[PDB]
């Protein structure tokens, strides 16, 4: 048997103290009033007594939404400490106003204040009631603040400090508290969400709560935008300056839902097709023919802009869709010339051919455009693209190609056959660099999948799965290096000279593979190519009759195969499946954000000419304020409607019925 | 049939990657093109017993990059008669990067896309099938075309 | 003492969470019918 | 503008007819009574008038659970047609009893009867009330009935006949209607679920409804079993005969949930470990050592059973777990001898060796056991196993091996080297058949994964994914045959003799592959081996300089590769993923059903000795009835509790409040 | 339910102590052999109460 008793005992209620609490719970006004009047004379009942759940009479009255009994208790001067917090959490309008007009256990932490709790509940009525007075919320310090107060509070009590900061940010991120008491709710939501995301990054713990607060602020901004009812209002909102200034601010703060708003996208599309008014309703063949015709005429449009920008053709290229088509056509012609560039080879450092002479201005235009973007946009914007890295690599490789071509031209004159050229001859290195540059240039077309409806979200999904690929890369590389070390340690004794080989060819790229694991570099390459099955098995064989050594090397190779293919590759497939399922829900919003960035990149005057042709306030504030007031009214009404459209509800219904019953019985 | 659409969508990105690396490999290797007479059996190309001239021309380079997907392109095709070890290594690295992309990255992404699409379209498979079968049944309700070939002529 | 405080807080929090069925509607109907019968008898 | 009017018009209510209906809806008893009394004198209000929703006054009263107004309307003789059906569907006790004691539009089909609708609602109170009278439900005919009435009804109205049959089976499959008015609820549920599954198979349409009805019956049987409270009751239930007779009947009807009941499994486990009382609580090492010791002593136990079955060792093998261990050990020794059988080869038809002489009695025992099982169990039970197919194949291959060995022994005496033997020499065919038999025998161990907790559900999952594999097999084979036909048609002109080949080797299994597509059989094999990458590319080359033909053949081969690997194999992976996710929820129940079948296979006296040693009522009904009565009471109480633990509820609450309000206002 | 549990613990109530997980005393084996279903149900109910 296990005896069961009360380990942590408390003070039990008296027989009367229990009858009085039961009367309060049942809502019988007459008996509660009689008990209150009798307590003043006889002092037999403690009006502040708790219950087995810790609730006093006032807390019971508040929880039952019994305003009459509550007010009766207040008129008898019962203990009221922290009752306002319970009234605010209960989200009952009557309790606050009643209570507003006037160390025990508490369900609320000491740092909770009435306005902070009201902001936590996100109840517009109670928040407005509290803001009607003079209430304040403490300002949180910097995310990486190092003042004496912050470090002192962190060292004295880290839990209390973290809890207080989280409560403050929960209060500030309240959509209702931003709807009121905020000059610019949209900008406030943007910057508050950004700061909450930064806190989520910094705070390893409480990361989920800061993430959800930031997401809540983002959704509040998106809903405020949703309340717009006319194009005039939407233009006023997006063009406000603290064109499309506020849209640019939203893009800066990574407000993807706000940018992907259907009305925002519709306005951006009307700006995107400046020239064509009816591009929305056209057939596939008509659109394709128009795109082909505009692309084939890109040199004409560029020349017209160069000569006279003010004409039917001079300013026709400044239109965003037309400019995009011209740049894409220019890049396509550049790639076509790159393909044609491989259609006498014994000359050491030959002069550039006609195709190379045509290619050169495109490379110069690419470099000039990159440096112009760096000079104009800035440094942080240039490095935030993450596509400028490939552009920088292409430009550097092209510059190295040109330098090596010049070196080979001015250092070699004779025509020696390539068979006897040096391994590190300048022409060979230049050609290798040019080939790598061609690969990168042709691969640069991936960034244009954003402009397409069918290819955009797919590109987003593949880009976000590249992160899982990168994560798997580390473990694969560790395994690869481990087995490379083992195989090299085992096999480096039997290294053979190239002369001994049947065709004077040494390594794994010969017709008969040999010396697969003789050196660490060759071992790494061999383990790489065994992933694709191009490494033959006999490479695990040695000329000496060391069958144990051969078997051990073969077993190492087989274990590497088993891991890298059976275990690691299937785990990679599983990770990709999970990540793609996770990111399939938000593909459209991310794609629309990326496409908005692409479209806005073509809204600027600078960079109009594609290569190689590039080398040749009070009233506005008042309008924004009135639009914001209308949006806030509409948002508040809509959210109240949505919330209107628990066991405590049934408890309140029972309380109302019982109070009515007791009143009727007393009257009769 | 409905997963063929995802296959088609993946086809564009695969073809872009294939063309890019074909351009690079052809640019690198077209200097060492050899006549068919020089080959051991007077056979030139990748369909010979000893593969040769895998990347000499753009058409052959495209075919070679196609067959490397199925592992039928041998590694020694990245080797040249001249002792240009840097050129051979660069070509081998281009070929290895193409292998890595097309197999490790692109094929697994294709598998993930197919999984998602098949899970999406598994709920409505019965209704779509019944619609298609109704169309098939109704195609045989008409008087015309009663006699199958060759009796229709 | 820390455990006593934790137990109090946990009990209050879990009661709050539980507070925040067809039998509830049956009880409401029962209360209404009992009130109705009492009023009818009194009148 | 689009004019909107009433296309299908009706007869509008009068001003009074609307006020009277509104009074009925609000529950005002006094005004309804006054209107009813005034209608008898003045005939100004039609008491049977509908509303815009088609409901009459009686239907409104029923829907509001207003028994007083309902009874008032009944006392005034209002139209009552089909009101009982609405009362039953509303699941209100008062309406039925009231109505029970006493071609317009209807929400119920003409074939619906009060008892049928009550059974559809599965409401025990109303079903019991209706069964208290003399009510009947029509008997559905056979699933494949061909009587004149069935075909006449099907031809006259297929929709009506199908609807009537489905309604009847919905009525009969009611758990409450089976709890009452059924001699044996468990057997009734079993056979009714089986018949519903058969109907689901037969009825291509309405398949989901019959499937869910069958599943509902299965769950009802499982819940009835769940209500058992003691081992005596469970034994009485499982041992009832219309031992473990009812358990066998459940297994026959594929009642997987009933068999996988935790109490049923616990009883079956206590029977399974007859010898060991405390096998449940033992360490892994102890269990493994005990299993090894029992397995190594299987010949001793078999001999002891053969000599004296009545001893500490004679009857120790009749225990189910011990018998299973002995049979498994016997099969393992047989496989060990098969492995040893490959440790002078020029003799044509040699005499059997010592290992073969030891193998022979095991084969004879296998054949004798198979034919004994066929003779005892029957034919349908033998073919329902689906594992007896592999056993039959093994036995046939072994018999063919023995026959060919005898033929080669009695037809050849000389010792000729194998190099010059005939292709179809009897010894070679016998050896090939024996090798195939060895493969099948070793693969037969898959069926023992059922006995294991970790390997059982995995085997179930793999077996159920084999169905998806089979489905994909058809499309793969169609594609394979198509491309084989194309490649053979293209390449059969350049067929070369084996002499012309470098090593006199023709086909794809030579060191230099040749004639890959010369014949259809070889083309099929070549397309098969290209799936695994073992077909080299140069097989698409011909000696003639027909470069167009070579390219076309290579393109056909490449398209086959693309389909079979990129498209078909990934689609197979996707299908397997979906099917495995689908069947992962029910893996445990299916595994427990399979393991119960395996355990019960070792409960019988027959087949006790493994190879090769096998070749050397009223009171029971009363107890079952009382147990079933207790189970039905408990099940009814539990299900009512579960159901107790809609907008119509709030409508009823409003109706009660309004009726109380009107009564109080009238009284005051 | 904390209120009812507290009300019952206010009196002198006890819950039987479950034996060892691998207990082999005479009482456990006797109860298991006489009625395995009842014994298992009682143990599960006791552990539901204690947890
Ligand atoms: C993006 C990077 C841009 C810059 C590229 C790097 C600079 C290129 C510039 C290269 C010019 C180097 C001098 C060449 C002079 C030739 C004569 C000579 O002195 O040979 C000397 C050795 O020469 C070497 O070792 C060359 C090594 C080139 C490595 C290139 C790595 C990057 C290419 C892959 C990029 C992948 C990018 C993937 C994305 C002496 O040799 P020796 O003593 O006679 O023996
Ligand atoms: C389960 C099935 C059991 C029965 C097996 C079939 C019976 C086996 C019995 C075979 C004995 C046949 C007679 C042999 C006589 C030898 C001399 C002779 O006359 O050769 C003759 C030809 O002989 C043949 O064509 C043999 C063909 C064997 C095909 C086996 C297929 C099944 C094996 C795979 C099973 C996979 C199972 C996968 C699961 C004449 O040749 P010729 O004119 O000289 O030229
Ligand atoms: C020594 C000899 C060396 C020879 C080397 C030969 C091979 C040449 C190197 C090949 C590098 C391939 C880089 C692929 C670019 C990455 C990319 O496209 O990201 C896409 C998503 O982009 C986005 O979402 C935006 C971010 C873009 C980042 C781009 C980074 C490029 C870095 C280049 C270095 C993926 O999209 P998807 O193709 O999966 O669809
Ligand atoms: C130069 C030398 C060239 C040599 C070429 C040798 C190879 C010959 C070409 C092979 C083409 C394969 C076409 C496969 C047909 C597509 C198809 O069956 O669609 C099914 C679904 O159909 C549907 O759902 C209805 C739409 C049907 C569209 C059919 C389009 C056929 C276009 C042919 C061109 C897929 O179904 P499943 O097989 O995945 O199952
Ligand atoms: C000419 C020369 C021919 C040479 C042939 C050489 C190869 C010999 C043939 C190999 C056949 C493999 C049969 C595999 C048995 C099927 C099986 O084990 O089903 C398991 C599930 O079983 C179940 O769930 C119960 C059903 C069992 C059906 C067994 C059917 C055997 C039919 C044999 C014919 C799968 O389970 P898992 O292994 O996926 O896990
Ligand atoms: C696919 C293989 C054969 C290589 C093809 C090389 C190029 C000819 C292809 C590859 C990617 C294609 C681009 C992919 C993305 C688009 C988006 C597309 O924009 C639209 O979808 C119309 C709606 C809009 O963008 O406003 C314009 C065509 C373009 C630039 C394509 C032009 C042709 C490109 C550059
Ligand atoms: C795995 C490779 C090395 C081939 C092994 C051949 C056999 C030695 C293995 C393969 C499958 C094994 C069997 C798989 C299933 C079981 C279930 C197992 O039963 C239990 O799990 C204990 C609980 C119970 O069954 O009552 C008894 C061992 C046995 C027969 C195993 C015995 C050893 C087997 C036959
Ligand atoms: C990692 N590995 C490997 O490298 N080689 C290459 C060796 C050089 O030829 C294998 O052949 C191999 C293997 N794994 C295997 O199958 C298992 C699966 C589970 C456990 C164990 Cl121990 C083995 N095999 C097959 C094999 C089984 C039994 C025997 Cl006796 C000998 C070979
Ligand atoms: C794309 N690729 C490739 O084309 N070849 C063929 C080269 C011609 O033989 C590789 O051998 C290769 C490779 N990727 C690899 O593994 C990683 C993984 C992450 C980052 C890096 Cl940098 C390398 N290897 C193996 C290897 C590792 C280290 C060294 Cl020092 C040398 C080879
Ligand atoms: C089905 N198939 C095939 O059988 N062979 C073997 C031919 C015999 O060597 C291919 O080489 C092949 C291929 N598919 C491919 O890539 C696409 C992808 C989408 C559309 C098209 Cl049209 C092609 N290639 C590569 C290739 C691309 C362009 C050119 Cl010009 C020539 C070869
Ligand atoms: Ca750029
Ligand atoms: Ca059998
Ligand atoms: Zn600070
Ligand atoms: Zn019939
Ligand atoms: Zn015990």
């Amino acid at each position: 048997r296990i005896p069961l008793q009360i380990v942590r005992a408390e003070t039990e209620l008296s027989a009367e103290e229990k009858a009085f609490l039961n009367a309060v719970e049942k809502g019988d006004y007459a008996t509660v009033k009689q008990a209150l009047q009798e307590a003043e004379i006889y002092y037999n009942v403690n009006i502040n007594c708790m219950d087995p759940l810790g609730r006093s009479a006032l807390l019971i009255a508040i929880e039952n939404e019994n305003l009459e009994i509550m007010e009766l208790l207040l008129n008898h001067s019962v203990y009221v400490g922290d009752a306002l917090l319970y009234a605010i959490r209960k989200e009952v309008v009557g309790a606050v106003e009643l209570l507003l007009s006037y160390t025990q256990f508490s369900e609320f932490t000491p740092d909770i204040t009435p306005i902070m709790l009201a902001a936590h509940t996100n109840n517009y009525e109670i928040i407005k009631l509290l803001v009607q007075k003079r209430v304040t919320i403490p300002r949180p310090h910097q995310i990486r603040c190092n003042c004496v107060e912050c470090v002192s509070s962190s060292e004295v009590d880290s839990l209390r400090h973290s809890r207080s900061r989280l409560n403050i940010y929960k209060a500030l991120a309240s959509p209702s508290l931003i709807a009121l008491s905020s000059e610019d709710p949209i900008l406030t939501a943007f910057r508050l969400g950004w700061e909450l995301k930064e806190l989520s990054k910094v705070e390893n713990e409480f990361k989920a709560e800061y993430e959800e607060l930031s997401q809540q602020c983002k959704l509040f901004a998106k809903d405020l935008l949703d309340q717009a009812r006319s194009s005039r209002e939407l233009e006023i909102i997006l063009n406000h300056r603290d064109d499309l200034a506020k849209l640019k601010v939203a893009i800066k703060y990574h407000q993807k839902e706000f940018v992907a708003q259907p009305n925002c996208q519709q306005l951006l599309a009307t700006l995107w097709y400046d020239g064509f008014p009816g591009w929305r309703r056209k057939h596939w063949v008509v659109k394709l023919l128009t795109c082909m015709t505009i692309g084939f005429l890109f040199p004409m449009l560029s020349i017209a802009y160069l000569i006279s920008p003010r004409s039917n053709l001079g300013l026709f290229i400044k239109k965003p869709f037309i400019k995009f088509i011209c740049h894409t056509a220019s890049y396509l012609t550049f790639l076509f010339m790159l393909l044609l560039a491989s259609q006498d080879l014994h000359v050491q450092g030959p002069p550039p051919t006609v195709v190379e002479w045509m290619i050169l201005p495109w490379v110069l235009g690419f470099i000039w455009g990159e440096i112009k973007e760096m000079w104009d946009g800035g440094f942080t914007e240039y490095i935030h693209d993450w596509w400028n890295l490939m552009d920088f690599a292409m430009n550097s490789l092209y510059l190295a190609t040109i330098s090596l071509k010049i070196v080979a031209y001015v250092k070699y004159n004779g025509s020696r056959p390539r068979e006897e050229w040096e391994m590190w001859h300048p022409t060979l290195i230049a050609e290798a660099l040019f080939a790598i540059s061609n690969i990168l240039s042709s691969l640069r077309l991936i960034s244009l999948f954003t402009a397409n409806s069918h290819l955009g979200p797919l590109q987003i999904s593949l880009g976000r799965m590249l992160l899982d690929i990168l994560k798997f890369l580390f473990i694969y590389c560790l395994v690869l290096l481990a087995f490379a070390n083992g195989l090299n340690q085992l096999y480096f004794y039997y290294e053979t000279r190239a002369i001994d080989e049947p065709n004077n060819c040494k390594g794994i790229r010969c017709e008969k593979q040999n010396n697969a694991f003789s050196t660490l570099f060759e071992t790494l390459q061999s383990l790489f190519w065994s992933v694709f099955g191009l490494l033959n098995l006999y490479v695990t064989n040695v000329k000496a009759r060391h069958e144990f050594t051969e078997f051990v090397g073969a077993t190492m190779f087989g274990t590497y195969n088993v891991i890298s293919l059976v275990v690691l590759l299937n785990m990679l497939i599983a990770m990709m499946n999970n990540s793609y399922q996770l990111i399939a829900d938000h593909a459209d919003i991310e794609w629309k954000f990326a496409r908005t960035k692409l479209w806005m990149s073509y809204f600027d005057e600078g960079g109009t000419l594609p290569p190689p042709f590039n080398i040749i306030s009070l009233i506005q504030n008042q309008h924004y304020q009135e639009v914001i007031r209308n949006l806030v009214k509409r948002y508040v009404a809509a959210m109240i409607r949505n919330s209107k459209t628990t066991e405590e509800n049934f408890k309140e219904l029972k309380q109302d019925i019982s109070s009515f019953r007791y009143e009727v019985l007393d009257l009769l």
